C-alpha cells in the first residue's frame, strides 16, 4: 500500500497473540513496545530518544505480523508513550521511503 | 528519489545560509532541529520523545530546502540528538511511504 503523511502512519500488528496498533518510524533504528505480557529470557538494555534514555527488555526472534506481513526480530519492551516498527524491521516487509 | 532503510535516511537540508543533514523521521509530527543560529522572534514550547520533554524555541513561517525542494514551515530548535524532518515538512515535498 501507499501512505501519504497527512495522519501519523499507524498499523495493526500481532505479536504474542494480542492485536495492537504501532507507528511505522523510519527515523527508528529500532523497535521499541510498550509493555506487553511476553514470554521468554530478556536482558536489560538502554535506547535513547529525543528527551532521554529508558532502559527496556531486549527480546530477541519474536514472531511479529505486521499488517498482514510476517517478519522475526529484536523486539526492545519498555515505557514507551507509543509501539514503534523501526527500521530493523521496516527492512524486512521490505518498506521504501519516496519523493 | 527512492529509499531503502538499511541505513538511516539522511538528507542535506539550507536553513538560514548553513548548510546541514536532517533525518526523514515518519513517526514525528515536527522539524525540531539542533541549535543554530537562527533571526527573529520565538516562543518557548514542549514537545515529548521516548526519554521526556526538552523546552525548544518555536520560529514559524522559515524557509528550508530539503534535499534540493523549498518548503515552508514552523522548524522548532532544541537540544536534539539528530535534526530531524517531521511530517508537517514531508506532506509538502509530498513524500509518501510505500511496502
Ligand atoms: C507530540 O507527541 C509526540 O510524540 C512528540 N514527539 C515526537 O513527535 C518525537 N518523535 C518521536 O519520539 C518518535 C521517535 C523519533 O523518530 C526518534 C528520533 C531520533 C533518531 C535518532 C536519534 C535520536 C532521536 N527515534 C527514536 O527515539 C528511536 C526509537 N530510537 C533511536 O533513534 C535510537 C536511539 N537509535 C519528536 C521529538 C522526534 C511531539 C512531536 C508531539
Amino acid at each position: 500500500p501507499q501512505i501519504t503523511l497527512w495522519q501519523r502512519p499507524l498499523v495493526t500488528i500481532k505479536i504474542g497473540g494480542q492485536l495492537k496498533e504501532a507507528l511505522l518510524d523510519t527515523g527508528a533504528d529500532d523497535t521499541v513496545l510498550e509493555e506487553n505480557s511476553l514470554p521468554g529470557r530478556w536482558k536489560p538494555k538502554m535506547i535513547g530518544g529525543i528527551g532521554g534514555f529508558i532502559k527496556v527488555r531486549q527480546y530477541d526472534q519474536i514472531l511479529i505480523e505486521i499488517c498482514g506481513h510476517k517478519a522475526i526480530g529484536t523486539v526492545l519492551v519498555g515505557p514507551t508513550p507509543v509501539n514503534i516498527i523501526g527500521r530493523n524491521l521496516l527492512t524486512q516487509i521490505g518498506c521504501t521511503l519516496n519523493f
